[PDB]
C-alpha cells in the first residue's frame, strides 16, 4: 500500500515522514511531496534508512507524480502560527494550498482515504469537502480532521496529574480541533477520577497545549514533533485499518449525523474503507454537557467559513 | 539514565530528540540544548508525547543544566556542509564549538559518555580528547565518534542490491568518517556474496550516499533524518550496554591500539563503562586491504589537524 505525504518538507511533514518510514509495514511505499525544492532531497536522506519501505519526493506546481495509486493521502501543506495569532487567521494562506492539493487528489486518487492536517482543521476538512463534492466524487467516509494531537496531549496531562503510566491512559476528545471547539471527555477516563476544578483546569491546559509551544519556542514556529508523531499515530492506524486488522478505533473530525455540527471529532471505528462506524460520544459529565452546548456555534462558524471560501 | 543531546534544535538535534523521546527506557531523563533561543519550546512540544521519559530544554550560553547528573552527552552542534564543500571543509566553523562543548562537559559531567556527531568526525574526536586530557579527565573508553550513519546507509544498499530484508543486514564498516577513510567490509556481510564490480560500485556509493544528500537538497542542508535515526540507533545502544545489557556491539571512531591511527573506527562491544573491548576488524579480501592502506594517510592528517589545534 501506498501513502502520500503533501507538505512534506516543513516540519510537520519532515518528522511525519521520518515516523513513517521507520514504522510502516514492510512493502508500504511513500511518497512525498511539496512545492519547496528541497522536497526531492528529503526523500534521498529518508531512501538512506533500512526499512522495506520504498520512498520517493516529489517537487513542483504537480503533486500528481506521487498520488499515483495512492491509498493513504496525508495533508500536512501550509503555514502555522507565530506568537500573537490564533488559528482563525492565516485562514486564505492554507485554505488555498488545501483547496488546491484537494483537487490534484479528486482527479489522480479519488478512492484513497484523505488526512488533513493543515490548521484550523474545523475549516480546511469543509473546504476539502465542498471540493470533493463539487468534483463529484466526495465519499465522507474517507475525509478526516487530523486532531490526534489533542488525544495524545490530553493522555500525558492526565498521566502526569494522577501519576500514571503515560502509555496506559486514552482520553476520548470529542469536537473541533481548535480552542473551545476542543473537549476531552474526563469524566470517561476508567479507574480515573477528576474533582471539578481538575476538569477545569485541565480542560483549560489541553485547550491551550498549541499555545503553550509557540509562547516557549518565543515566536519560532509552534508544535512540530508532538504534531507529526500524532499524525503519525493516525496514519498507522489508517493504515492498518485499511489492511484488515479489526478493532481500530480513533477520534477523528468527520462528515457524521449532523447531530451537532456537519462536522465533528467523535469516537471511529475504522475499516477497509475508511469510517466504519461511528461511535457515540457516550455519556457525557454535567461539565462536559456544559461545555459541548457552549461551542457549538464557534464549530458551524467554522464550518461556514470553509463552506463559503470554496462555494463563491 | 540521562541522556544530554548538545545542538538539540538543528535538524540532527531536532530529529534525534524526537526518536530519543518515543524510544529511550522508561524513567530516562532527556535534556536539550543549544543555544538558539527555540530551545526550550522544542523540550516542551516534545514534552506533550505520551512516554515516561522526562525532558526538558535549555538554552543559552551555559550547558551547565543541561549537563548535570547526564550519563550520555550527543554532541551534534555546529555547522553542516553547504553544496560544493567537502567534510574536511568544516573544521574552521565546528572546532571552537567542539572546544567550547566538551570543555563544560568536562567541568559538569566528566565521567558521562560522549558522542561526537560534529563533523568532521574525524578531526573533531582528537580536538574533543585533547581538551579532555588537559583538563585531568580523559577516559577513552568513554569518547567515541558517530559513525552509525556509515553502517545504515550501508545496510539499505546492500540489501536494495541483493534483494534482502534491510532488517535483516548488518555490513561492518571502519576506518573513518569521510569519503576516503570509510572502509565497508563488504566481505564480512554473512550470506551474500557480491562481484569485484559491485564492491566497486558499492563501495563508492556508501562513501558519498552523504554528498548524494547535499546536492539532492539544493543547498537546503545535507543527511539530517537519515542522521538523526543512525544517532538514535547508536545512542539506545550505548544507553542499553550502560544498563546492563551483554552482547551490544556498534562500529565507532575511538582511541584505540593505535595499530592504524590514535583513533580509527571499527566492531566494539559496548558496556557499563563504555567501550568494553574493541573487537578485531577481522578478514579483509585483497580490495579491502588496499582500501585500509590507502587511507591511513589522511586519517592521520585528520587527527593531526584536530590536536595541534588544542595543542599549539
Ligand atoms: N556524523 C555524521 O554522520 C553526520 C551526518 C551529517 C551531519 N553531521 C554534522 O553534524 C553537525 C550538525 O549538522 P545539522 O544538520 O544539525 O545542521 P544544522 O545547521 O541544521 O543545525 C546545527 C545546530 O547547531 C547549533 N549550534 C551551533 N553552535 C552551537 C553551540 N556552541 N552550542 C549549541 N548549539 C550550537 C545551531 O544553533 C543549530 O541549531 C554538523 O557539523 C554536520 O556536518 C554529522
Amino acid at each position: 500500500m501506498k501513502v502520500a505525504v503533501l507538505g512534506a518538507a516543513g516540519g510537520i511533514g519532515q518528522a511525519l515522514a521520518l515516523l513513517l518510514k521507520t514504522q510502516l509495514p514492510s512493502g508500504s511505499e511513500l511518497s512525498l511531496y511539496d512545492i519547496a525544492p528541497v522536497t526531492p532531497g528529503v526523500a534521498v536522506d529518508l531512501s538512506h534508512i533500512p526499512t522495506a519501505v520504498k520512498i520517493k519526493g516529489f517537487s513542483g506546481e504537480d503533486a500528481t507524480p506521487a498520488l499515483e495509486g495512492a491509498d493513504v493521502v496525508l495533508i500536512s501543506a501550509g503555514v502555522a502560527r507565530k506568537p500573537g495569532m490564533d488559528r482563525s487567521d492565516l485562514f486564505n494562506v492554507n485554505a488555498g494550498i488545501v483547496k488546491n492539493l484537494v483537487q490534484q487528489v479528486a482527479k489522480t486518487c479519488p478512492k484513497a482515504c484523505i488526512g488533513i492536517i493543515t490548521n484550523p482543521v474545523n475549516t480546511t476538512v469543509a473546504i476539502a469537502a465542498e471540493v470533493l463534492k463539487k468534483a463529484g466524487v466526495y465519499d465522507k467516509n474517507k475525509l478526516f480532521g487530523v486532531t490526534t494531537l489533542d488525544i495524545i496531549c490530553s493522555n500525558t496531562f492526565v498521566a502526569e496529574l494522577k501519576g500514571k503510566q503515560p502509555g496506559e491512559v486514552e482520553v476520548p476528545v470529542i469536537g473541533g480541533h481548535s480552542g473551545v471547539t476542543i473537549l476531552p471527555l474526563l469524566s470517561q477516563v476508567p479507574g480515573v477520577s477528576f474533582t471539578e476544578q481538575e476538569v477545569a483546569d485541565l480542560t483549560k491546559r489541553i485547550q491551550n497545549a498549541g499555545t503553550e509551544v509557540v509562547e516557549a519556542k518565543a515566536g519560532g514556529g509552534s508544535a512540530t514533533l508532538s504534531m507529526g508523531q500524532a499524525a503519525a499515530r493516525f496514519g498507522l492506524s489508517l493504515v492498518r485499518a485499511l489492511q484488515g486488522e479489526q478493532g481500530v478505533v480513533e477520534c477523528a473530525y468527520v462528515e457524521g449525523d449532523g447531530q451537532y455540527a456537519r462536522f465533528f471529532s467523535q469516537p471511529l471505528l475504522l475499516g477497509k474503507n475508511g469510517v466504519e462506524e461511528r461511535k457515540s460520544i457516550g455519556t457525557l459529565s454535567a461539565f462536559e454537557q456544559n461545555a459541548l452546548e457552549g461551542m457549538l456555534d464557534t464549530l458551524k462558524k467554522d464550518i461556514a467559513l470553509g463552506q463559503e471560501f470554496v462555494n463563491k
